[PDB]
């Protein structure tokens, strides 16, 4: 899946991400690489107010023109936001706006730090001998310190990888679909539910490297974005590229191209019936970049697994199927105890808006349980 920009080791994230820019764009790194101590003194404000307006040309590969969007990100979402404490900026300067919207309208993701940017782009290998284990791996990028914004982004990152497992056999499931090759279809949605159930294990790991309050009342709010935030009610403008403000969504995780892209194989129909589920699964495909944005389109296109699983009246064929589609409730399952612990109770404890984030999410959960056969 070469030309879909998927990696066999690493799925959907950036095989192995540029780490510093061409010189010409030494100003816009050095804001980034301290910004844990230029937000805590109140410089970063001027820091990127007193700037140049730099022009885009001399980013010449994609590695270039992401660690540019992670870095510009990084930067807007600090300038917003300041020290985090309700000091917000209701206008981005024209200076580092300007640029990062052009770059933004060149790669096809919006003017804002996604889940593209903050977990696929923003890693690196320590040793590059030794494999891929947040033992041996460090972010490029943080806000604060103890904001737990290592563990956050790399423990994601793990599940893309853990993920990747699976994504690289579903040209499998095409082809002995089509060359009507029963056995081979069994063995790759066996090894399918087998892979997703390993991505649940590495789903632990957020225990053990993310603190619930750290990561509520620190990281959450840089991560916050201007689509219906009372902060920023008519969103945020751009100066000099847009006339007036424009809103944007956060960099959550539910930018993800993983849980997608297993509900679009299984024909499990989470973008259908027109409900708020459905709506935000489909805008979030708009903070995906354009290459996994396709991929999402290739696998809707192709013939369904499901209708083709049904036609059989195959047992060993549906348990295999319903293997991947229960490996893919339990991880979201588990991922509602995780919002139990990391922002219900955090929310109730520091001085009905998560009754229905909680209903979001088990409405997305409840519509892929339904897809089960339960051999019949
Ligand atoms: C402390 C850890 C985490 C918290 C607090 C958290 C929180 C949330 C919240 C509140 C949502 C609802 C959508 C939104 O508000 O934008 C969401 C959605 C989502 N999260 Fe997470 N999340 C966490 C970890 C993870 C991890 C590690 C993954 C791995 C891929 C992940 C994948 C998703 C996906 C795919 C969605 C979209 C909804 C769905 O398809 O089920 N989350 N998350
Ligand atoms: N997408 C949210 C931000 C957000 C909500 N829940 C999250 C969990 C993790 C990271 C970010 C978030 C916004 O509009 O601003």
């Amino acid at each position: 899946s070469k030309e879909y920009h998927i990696d066999e080791e690493v799925g959907f994230a950036l095989p192995n991400p540029q780490e510093n820019l061409p010189d010409f764009y030494n100003d816009w790194m050095f804001i980034a690489k301290h910004l844990p101590d230029l937000i805590e003194s109140g410089q970063l404000r001027e820091r990127v107010e007193k700037l140049n307006m730099l022009s885009i040309d001399h980013l010449t590969d994609h590695k270039s023109q992401r660690l540019a969007r992670l870095v510009l990100g990084c930067i807007t979402m600090a300038y917003v936001w300041g020290k985090g404490h309700g000091d917000v900026r209701k206008v981005l300067p024209r200076n580092i706006a300007v640029p990062y919207c052009q770059l933004s309208k060149k790669l096809e993701l919006p003017p804002i730090l996604v889940y593209a940017d903050c977990v696929l782009a923003n890693w690196k290998k320590k040793d590059p001998n030794k494999p891929l284990t947040y033992e041996n791996m460090d972010v490029l990028f943080s806000f604060r310190d103890g904001d737990c914004s290592k563990g956050f982004f790399l423990v994601s990152l793990l599940v893309e990888i853990a993920a990747a497992s699976a994504i690289k056999v579903i040209p499998t499931v095409f082809k002995a679909m089509q060359m009507q090759e029963r056995d081979t279809l069994l063995k790759a949605l066996l090894e399918i539910a087998s892979c997703l159930e390993k991505a649940l294990q590495v789903f632990h790991q957020i225990h053990d490297h993310v603190n619930p309050k750290a990561f509520f009342s620190v990281l959450r709010i840089y991560l916050s974005g201007w689509k219906g935030n009372p902060q920023l009610s008519d969103g945020l403008v751009y100066e000099g590229f847009w006339e007036d403000p424009k809103e944007f969504a956060g960099g959550s995780a539910g930018q993800s191209s993983v849980f997608q892209c297993f509900d679009v194989l299984l024909g499990i129909q989470q973008t259908a019936g027109g409900g708020h589920a459905a709506q935000f699964l489909q805008d979030m495909r708009r903070y995906m970049p354009p290459a996994h944005r396709n991929f999402l389109c290739s696998l809707e296109s192709n013939p369904s697994v499901r209708e083709f699983v049904l036609s059989k009246g195959d047992a060993g064929l549906r348990e295999a199927y319903d293997a991947c589609v229960k490996a893919l409730v339990s991880l979201r399952s588990y991922h509602l105890q995780i919002v139990t612990k990391y922002i219900l109770i955090p929310a109730s404890q520091q001085p009905t808006g998560g009754t229905d984030l909680m209903n979001f999410l088990k409405t997305v959960r409840s519509t892929t349980e339904k897809s089960l056969l339960k051999e019949g």
